[PDB]
């Protein structure tokens, strides 16, 4: 047989067994079943299908055991199942065809992926307070502390740009500075979100997913124990279980971080202006509250320890620094050694906290203090994967908290799927977890050979002036093929909305083409600084999915007058 | 075998007469002894047979010996004994002041002339502004420049940026409270100092890089001749090898009593001395329904009157959506035609002034005359190529029933050494990325011998009406009606942009993007539309599609940017019928 039939067989068939040739363990296996009263389904797979399926399951030997739809690899794995008492319980019923823990970005699609397949499926979503002690409704991070009050803060300080505009084209707006109202842009913000909380809420119980508001962990093989709210503990069981637990804001080991400082778990629903703020951190998250923060008309710092945007092309991330230096961003290059608070915050108005810093100068080093009215803690997000019963069911997991998979499929344990941030080596973005989701229900329940696409992922780092990118950096390209075969074509532009204006923004649109030289100019990556970047590049990215050349962007005719034509038009070669 | 396609194009390019010849050969000892009668060397190629067809292709002839003279394509022998006869090889073959002319000074004539010099060729550029009726005149740049796109996009951000105040307003910035008025003077200076800046870019730009700019009106006198006539009446005389015809279009007036006496155009609209206050717009063209949107978004009475159907070329799903949310924002379309515009005052120092405009209504009794008193009526119903003045009788150029050059590609289908870009060149879209790109790659084909050419198919555009319309591809009738409507899957979604989450704005209930699939070939992509703010930064990339022959499942493959409205074509699931 070919894939597809195998596939679907293991996906039909309660225990499979699929053979290239005929194998003495085997019948090892069929006696193992014969066992738990249980028949062995066979399948004679082709040797022209063998390699695919290996690569597909992620397994290195031909003979392939199923169980309930899952991959469990060979008699040794199985053996070790066995052996555990594992197997005894996995070929039990269960209450859900699939537990699912986490009601997130990636949660929430599987739970209606699933539940479209037919499946019984539990979600579970609990949200631990904040330090502050900040906590909120279902949807996961994106909706409710991520991308979606972000960009509505941003779309804030962007419209501040667009009042001054306005005034620039003839509109007549009455004389007065113009100040932005924290508490309406928050309540504006915070009933968004409750929508969204709502929506969710509705949809799972309109589809027949069972949701519970409980905190979940590993008490069995087959087992969870979830507690809620009242502290009240219940026992769930499934044949399954995915883990998209997803990371929270992570804080230093220094005296006061955790005392003084907020997260972006807290900035969304804070019920004062944070006044002068310090954000200390290089991450899109620091950029980009400190972006907004700045746009809305706060004195703003950001404290970096040596670069910003690690993991970025540093080329951009340099332009985003000199933009946002003009325009009022002060960049510092501190990591804090201590936060004293000095004034607790009020229900309407901030606290202080005194912020100490080692500064040199050529006599010595000074202990140096400096008073902000918040500091937004935001170095990066970690796997909060201790609590969870991981060794019980036993599910490696990486150094970080993160789940280490083949594929989504816990490399260790058959029945347990990972997607989304915990997943080890997968991008923390919104789509990626809904993609991972959609797509593992679809193997898992159709026996589909569909594979969610890792590389060539497209961002938007939503700066105060919008930074789209899609594949190498400049830096990535010259380290893996040469200098000598790597063509950048590159160019600065005005956007026409900008053009009667007196905006900072005109010295600093730029967009480049990364180029493989000796492989007719294909395209390795492509990088714009301009408004609306990610409407830009979200076209431009699936150019890469079809090894799209510098020829197929000359010979892609403009649309005038856009930004987005710049990439049509490209000549100028960077040295 | 013996030579393929870019070694006959590159001979061809470098040799001043070529003679390319297959396996096979015809009598073609008389053209050399035509050819020795002008003390020519006539270089040969034999084309190999694998490369025929291809070259065949290229050029638009269809039989095998072909003829290049100075790297232009002049067919067969009976083509050359035509220019022999008629005397235009004699004056042809002679040495001249340019390398090519260029008539027009807009999108195409600029990309051709910095694209010619660039390969080092002397160049004359020619262009000149007829004034329109009411005696409006510009500079360098052509319609784009200063009447089309570059001061429409202006006044569509004029509006936008009034309903971004109102937003502002909602996402907590406390604005003075009291009506905010937009002052026409102010944005029409904005604009006009912008055009003026580009005026003077291409200007010094064209001086920068050793191009001859004559500020002329240019007609043919001769085979290889313009006479040029410069504002003050003074007429020169203009020799070259080659000529390139990119002098556009004007606006289309009716045969209506009053029309050109009473009505403005496009090309009067973006430096008008007034507000232009109550306004009728004629027409159903996406320039009147750009206008008719911009004028409302500023905040004037705007009527848009339409003879049958808005956008006429355009999916009429999509027309009829623009049509539905411009009424929601408070334009007034009406199914009618004047047959009379009456003018009752002239517009005078800083204000409009006021049109009678006629039109026949029906009533429960039969029909009657009826009137109605505009500010200002926009003509704009259509544009037409102003060609009867060139002399193009002279040197033999055929035109279409329009105005427009027949070309086989952009060589005049008649005349081998005169070739058309941009609107006026027939079935040419007539849009300024089109002209610039057929300017820059005629010119490379020209003196360069490369086989490049300009991809006039699946070309993506942007209506920017007050909720921008973009699009790339068949529409969703243009498909069913040629694959049938059992194998056409259109896929669609509504959307809220999240920018527009915490507003009441109207335009929460029309966003929408379909895509339509050809199901019989796994869903392949003939086209797709989008109803959205930043439809045309949005269409761009995802125009590319359509070069690789992208599927449904390629669209579901990539993963989205969130939050954008763009991500929306990477998740729909979703299949209208009907
Ligand atoms: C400030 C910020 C801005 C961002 N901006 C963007 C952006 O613009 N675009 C973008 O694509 N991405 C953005 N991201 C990333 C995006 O938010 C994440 O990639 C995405 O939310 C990951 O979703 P998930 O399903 O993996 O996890 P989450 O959304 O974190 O879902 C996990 C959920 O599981 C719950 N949970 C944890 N443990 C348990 C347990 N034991 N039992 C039950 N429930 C549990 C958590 O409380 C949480 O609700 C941003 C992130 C942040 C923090
Ligand atoms: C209101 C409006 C909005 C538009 N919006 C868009 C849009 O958003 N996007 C887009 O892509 N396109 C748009 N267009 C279309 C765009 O302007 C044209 O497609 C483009 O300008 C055509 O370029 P061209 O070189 O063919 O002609 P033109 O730009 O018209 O250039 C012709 C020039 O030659 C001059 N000339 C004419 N005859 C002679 C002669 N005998 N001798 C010398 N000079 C002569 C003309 O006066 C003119 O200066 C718009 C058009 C209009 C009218
Ligand atoms: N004399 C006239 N009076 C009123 N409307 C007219 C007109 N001539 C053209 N139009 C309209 O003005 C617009 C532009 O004319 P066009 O000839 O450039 O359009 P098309 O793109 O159909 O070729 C069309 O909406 C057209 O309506 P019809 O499609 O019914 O012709």
């Amino acid at each position: 047989s070919l894939a597809d039939a195998v596939f679907k067989s293991a996906c039909e068939e309660r225990i499979l067994l699929a053979y290239a040739d005929y194998n003495p363990d085997m019948t090892k296996v069929v006696n193992l079943f014969s066992k738990y009263n249980e028949t062995v389904n066979t399948v004679r797979v082709s040797n022209d299908a063998v390699k695919d399926i290996l690569e597909i399951v992620g397994w290195p030997s031909m003979p392939l055991i199923f169980v309930k739809g899952n991959c469990c690899g060979g008699f040794k794995e199985l053996y070790q199942l066995e052996e555990s008492g594992f197997l005894n319980e996995w070929l039990k019923e269960h209450e859900y065809d699939l537990a699912i823990v986490g009601g997130g970005s990636g949660g929430l699609a599987a739970a209606k992926e699933a539940v479209r397949l037919g499946k019984k499926v539990v979600c579970l979503d609990f949200v631990k307070p904040s330090a502050m002690g900040t906590t909120w409704g279902l949807g996961g991070t994106c909706v409710n502390v991520g991308c979606i009050p972000k960009k509505l803060m941003h779309q804030a300080a962007l419209l501040g740009e667009y009042i001054e505009d306005a005034k620039k084209f003839g509109w007549e707006i009455p004389e007065g500075a113009i100040k932005l109202n924290w508490h309406q842009l928050k309540n504006a913000v915070q009933n968004h979100i409750a929508s969204l909380n709502w929506g969710y809420r509705v949809q799972l119980k309109e589809k027949s997913v069972t949701y519970m508001n409980s905190y979940a962990t590993f008490t069995g093989s087959h087992e969870l124990s979830v507690k809620n709210k009242k502290g009240k503990v219940e026992k769930v069981t499934a044949d399954r279980f995915l883990i998209a637990v997803g990371l929270r804001p992570r804080f230093p080991d220094v005296p006061g971080a955790l005392e003084c400082c907020i997260s972006s778990d807290d900035l969304f629903s804070l019920p004062y202006n944070p006044g002068k703020t310090l954000c200390v951190g290089a991450s899109y998250v620091s950029l980009e509250c400190a972006g907004f923060l700045k746009g809305i008309g706060n004195d703003v710092t950001v404290m970096v320890r040596s670069v910003l945007l690690r993991g970025f092309d540093q080329d951009m991330a340099e332009r985003i620094k000199k933009h946002m230096t003009e325009r009022g961003v002060k960049f510092v290059q501190c990591v804090p050694i201590k936060y004293e608070r000095l004034k607790k915050p009020t229900d309407s108005e901030p606290g202080m906290i005194r912020v100490h810093t080692m500064q040199e100068d050529e006599d010595g080093t000074k202990e140096v203090t400096e008073d902000f009215n918040t500091v937004l803690m935001a170095i990066g997000r970690d796997a909060m994967t201790d609590d969870l019963g991981l060794d019980v069911v036993g599910v490696n997991r990486a150094k970080s908290g993160k789940i280490i998979g083949r594929r989504e499929q816990s490399v260790s344990c058959p029945y347990v799927y990972a997607i989304g941030d915990v997943l080890y080596g997968s991008p923390e973005l919104t789509p990626v977890a809904i993609q991972a989701g959609k797509v593992l229900m679809r193997r898992l329940f159709t026996g589909s050979s569909e594979l969610t696409e890792y590389d060539k992922i497209p961002t938007t780092v939503f700066t105060p002036l919008e930074y789209g990118s899609c594949g190498l950096s400049e830096y990535s390209a010259i380290q893996k093929y040469g200098k000598e075969n790597i063509n950048v074509y590159h160019n600065v532009f005005i956007p026409l909305e900008y053009a009667v204006t007196e905006r900072k923004e005109k010295t600093h649109c730029y967009c480049k083409l990364i180029c493989l030289k000796n492989e007719q100019d294909l395209i390795l990556g492509f990088h714009i600084l301009t408004p609306n970047a990610g409407e830009i590049t979200q076209g431009f990215a699936i150019a890469l999915k079809f090894d799209a050349k510098k020829a197929d962007f000359d010979r892609l005719i403009g649309i005038h007058p856009t930004v987005a034509e710049n990439f049509t038009t490209l000549t100028l070669v960077k040295e």
